[PDB]
């Protein structure tokens, strides 16, 4: 392709339980799970420099990991949080 | 053994008091004690460099200590916390 292309992201969400509704302040609370997936060759690495097949980051948001590795990542937010 | 073997962990839990049940939001609270024990020779040390028999870490989670000493430790979490 002559032009650059946007990266494709797969998203999925599930709802486990509605734990409350506030009828005076007009808000509700929910419990669920979120999942994201995408492909980026700039994140690729060689196994022989770490002796592993999986590189993992834990207990960090997407913004923090993007700032640490200095690469753009698809950060997200809840609109009405 | 030719193959590597997983490290064995002994666990125990005791419940002291049930302090509340929420019948609308479907949750409860409890007070108790948790104990873990495991054996790992990689954590051993020589007394002659410290002159002591017990080395201790206080007021820190297992993840923090593992990140400080750069060794794998059996971290845990409560599933429905």
């Amino acid at each position: 392709s002559v032009f650059l292309e946007s990266d494709l992201v797969t998203v999925g969400l599930a709802v486990d339980q509605i734990v409350g509704v506030d009828q005076r302040s007009e808000n509700f609370s929910v419990v669920g799970t979120l999942k994201l997936s995408w492909h980026d060759p700039k994140l690729g690495f060689s196994p022989d420099q770490c002796g592993c097949t999986v590189k993992s980051f834990e207990d960090a948001s997407i913004r923090a990991v993007a700032g640490e590795i200095n690469l753009p990542l698809p950060s997200f937010s809840f609109y009405n949080q």
